[PDB]
């Protein structure tokens, strides 16, 4: 039995008093506000917020049964007998506390609409909507995952519904979710400690929600332009000799290659017994510098991976105690534990000594070469109840430990590399860990088609709340004894159309496509290059994803935001606004049916152009691609393929135009920089192309644009091809700009023609030069 009593307003924060305590209202923007119950107490700060002292002035108003206090969007409304708070957008209801926060273990309860669909609980594989599921708040393992999970690396304590709320746990202990599976209509949930504080964040549509969210979680910095290379990686290189082989490997079989990986090997001869060393071992990479610096001359970068553990059997031990480094046990020692590895501790990252003792070591590897860090195991994976951090036990801070581990370790790189975007790729985090730079991969994924089969699933839920760039071990990980050649193909086809394009497996069974047959690197081979020719597109996307949250690759449904429906699609998603792609997740297939919004379609592979109202499309099947639809109105850019990202130029474009007169006006942009600031954004040091189609009956009108101030090296004028698919054949005039030119209509592929028409493949191909001031270009009948 819970009641009002009083409020004070202090700061900009409604402060409540019940018979139970006080509970502390503060908008974190207009459409975002954090409820901390228990107020009173002392508890663990906030983990999900970006900025957790703000808070924006709000209105308060007050009636006999009722409080309410509102911000621009979103409206708390407070029942003051019985107790509860719910929430409005507008005067629509997005949620209600059912008995709200309980109290002993930490509980919060929710009524769900009927008819709601719940998106959340970060990985899991359970279907996209995951109403009538229950499973834990604890990140952990599960080695070898296929087609089902309810637990895994990197859970998140969030939920997205389909009425376009996020609801964040902003808690960090060992918990739970209980999606209405125990009582139908009942959203709980649970932890056995921590704090006591949940966020609610509305929008008007799902990249606003989305937008909203990463203003107040936190928005990702642009990663270096090199992260969307091609990565070399196993389990593992095991010698300077074979990491070189490999990058010769790339360079001498035409693919390529931005980043290779180096697996624990790098410290040690064994999986088990030298985690912790953190050093090279010289017996098996004698010159390091030299191995690194010589990479750096071919344009390729080095990561070394890391981990939170050092054993008690590792170099570092004596020294990582005599520093207070480590977790420790009640009794004030250092706790060891048996891991896979061997008998070790946990290096503390929430304490001053852990934190300095760390990030030294990340510091003097840096300074030797190393462009890049992995920190794998950061659920952590083993984690005994009763070890002790700084801030509270191994129970109180599990979910949150990985988060800390990135955040120290973006901090130490920025201070060492102010000039520098740092890339931290991990396997665990929390809400908000995109604001340290996190990249996850999907953990230790089974070498099987049901393991391909939920990378989309497990993608898109870890995009819609906040991780642009989740990927996949590409042609997967674990065991096997032979390759799937099939499964491998299509998973390294997939891969291109998703964010990190890193196979990575056991090495008993090569992940690197340089390593295939002569047919598998026939297929492939082609597809690599155009990750790298696609880099226009792609990297526009990851502005659009530091902007605003927009994930690169969006789920089905954002195609119809009345139609809840499609919330359940998992086999076929966009690739940035333009291409709607269907992975094949098992053997053999010889068609798909694509559920493709109304609109007009074209296949990406063959230029087939297709109508639909709503029925699904059939498209055939082949081994050298997997079914790629792009939408009318695109405008897909390219440049020349290059072998690393260093070399990257955008003085050659070729833009693709996919014209329908169903789309009467379209808008597309390039996004330049140098690939590499950090600042680049925030200082406009960029050149930002942009492109607009006119589309009526007798004209196709083209206004190209650049805006920001550019930055060193930016071309000032670029050769351009613009090829405009499904072009009339009754265009008679273009002019560049008010000057006339003849469209020629024969020969398009075989003369220096500024303008020709291919009226085989309904083409239209204009070359001109782009330069700084505003162009037009338009074609008539
Ligand atoms: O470091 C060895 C191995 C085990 C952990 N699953 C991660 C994986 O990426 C890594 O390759
Ligand atoms: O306008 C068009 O595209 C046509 O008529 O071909």
């Amino acid at each position: 039995a819970v009641f009002y009593k009083e409020h004070k307003l202090r700061n900009d924060g409604l402060v409540i008093t019940t018979n139970q305590g006080n509970i502390r209202l503060q908008f974190k923007s207009e459409a975002a506000i954090e409820v901390l119950y228990r107020a009173d107490s002392k508890q663990l700060p906030s983990f999900a917020l970006a900025q957790p002292e703000s808070a924006i002035k709000a209105q308060l108003t007050e009636t006999e049964n009722h409080l309410q206090f509102s911000g621009g969007t979103l409206t708390a409304r407070i029942q003051k007998r019985p107790f509860a708070i719910s929430y409005y957008r507008d005067s629509e209801l997005l949620l209600a506390e059912e008995s709200g926060f309980q109290v002993n273990k930490i509980n919060f309860r929710f009524y769900l609409s009927p008819g709601e669909k719940i998106l959340g609980g970060g990985q899991r594989i359970l279907g996209m909507d995951r109403r009538g599921q229950r499973f834990p708040l604890y990140n952990r393992a599960h080695y070898g995952y296929s087609d089902h999970s309810g637990q895994m690396y990197f859970g998140l304590p969030a939920i997205m519904s389909s009425k376009q709320y996020i609801l964040v746990f902003d808690n960090s202990a060992s918990g739970a979710m209980d999606i209405g599976k125990t009582e139908s209509d009942i959203l709980q949930l649970e932890a056995k400690s921590g704090r006591s504080a949940y966020i609610l964040v509305a929008g008007n549509s799902y990249p606003s929600l989305i937008e909203n969210f990463t203003q107040v979680t936190g928005r990702q910095p642009l990663p270096p332009r090199w992260a969307l290379g091609s990565f070399a990686s196993r389990f593992g290189y095991r010698s300077e000799a074979e990491t070189r082989a490999t990058v010769q490997k790339y360079k001498t079989e035409d693919f390529p290659l931005d980043t290779i990986v180096l697996d624990l090997y790098w410290f040690g001869k064994d999986i088990k017994g030298h985690m912790g060393n953190l050093d090279w071992d010289k017996e098996n990479f004698p010159t390091p510098l030299d191995m690194m610096a010589d990479f750096k001359q071919q344009g390729v970068k080095t990561v070394l991976i890391t981990e939170p553990f050092v054993l008690t059997s590792s170099k570092r031990w004596d020294d990582a105690v005599k520093a207070k480094a480590l977790a420790k046990d009640p009794q004030g020692q250092p706790k060891a534990f048996e891991l896979y590895f061997g008998n070790g501790g946990i290096i503390d990252v929430f304490s001053k000594e852990g934190s300095r003792w760390f990030s030294s070591i990340y510091k003097d590897l840096s300074k030797q070469g190393v462009a890049g860090w992995w920190g794998d195991l950061g659920e952590p994976e083993m984690h005994p109840e009763d070890t002790q951090h700084a801030i509270g036990d191994a129970d109180t801070v599990h979910n949150a430990y990985g988060h800390r581990w990135a955040e120290m370790l973006y901090q130490q790189q920025l201070d060492q590399f102010p000039e520098l975007r740092p890339f931290i790729m991990m396997r665990a985090g929390f809400v908000g860990s995109q604001r340290y730079g996190m990249i996850p991969w999907t953990g230790d994924v089974s070498r099987t088609w049901g393991g391909l089969a939920s990378q989309v699933e497990l993608a898109l839920q870890m995009s819609l709340l906040g991780f642009g760039y989740i990927h996949s071990d590409l042609g997967g990980f674990a065991d096997g004894e032979t390759l799937d050649k099939e499964m491998y193909i299509r998973w390294l086809q997939y891969g291109v159309f998703q964010p990190v394009y890193r196979p990575h497996g056991q090495d008993h069974i090569p992940s690197e496509p340089v390593f295939q047959d002569e047919e598998t690197k026939a297929i492939l081979r082609p597809l690599v290059k155009l990750r790298y020719r696609m880099l226009p597109y792609i990297y526009t996307a990851a502005y659009q994803n530091t902007l605003t949250g927009m994930p690169l690759m969006r789920p089905l449904f954002f195609s119809d935001e009345k139609n809840p429906a499609l919330i359940d699609n998992k086999t076929s998603y966009f690739w940035g606004d333009s291409l709607l792609v269907t992975p094949i997740t098992q053997a053999g297939v010889e068609s798909v049916s694509i559920p493709a919004p109304k609109g007009v379609w074209f296949d990406f592979w063959k230029d087939t152009r297709y109508q639909t109202d709503g029925a699904p499309l059939t498209l055939p099947t082949d081994l050298h691609t997997i079914p790629v639809l792009v939408k009318a109105g695109a405008f897909m850019p390219y440049v020349p393929a290059v072998s690393t990202t260093e070399d990257y130029r955008s003085d050659s474009l070729e833009i693709h135009y996919y014209a329908d007169a169903s789309v009467p006006l379209a808008q597309g942009e390039i996004f330049e920089d140098d690939g590499k600031d950090p600042n680049s954004i925030k200082r406009n040091q960029f050149d930002l192309l942009t492109l607009q189609a006119t589309h009526t009956d007798n004209q196709l009108h083209f206004q190209l644009a650049r805006t920001g101030k550019g930055y060193r090296g930016m071309p000032e004028r670029r050769a351009t091809t613009l090829v405009i698919h499904n072009a009339s054949d009754q265009y008679q005039h273009l002019d560049i700009n008010g000057k006339t030119i003849a469209i020629a209509q024969a020969d398009c592929a075989s003369t220096p023609a500024l303008a020709c028409y291919d009226q085989e493949r309904r083409q239209l191909q204009l070359v001109f030069t782009w330069g700084r001031e505003a162009l037009n270009l338009r074609l008539h009948k």
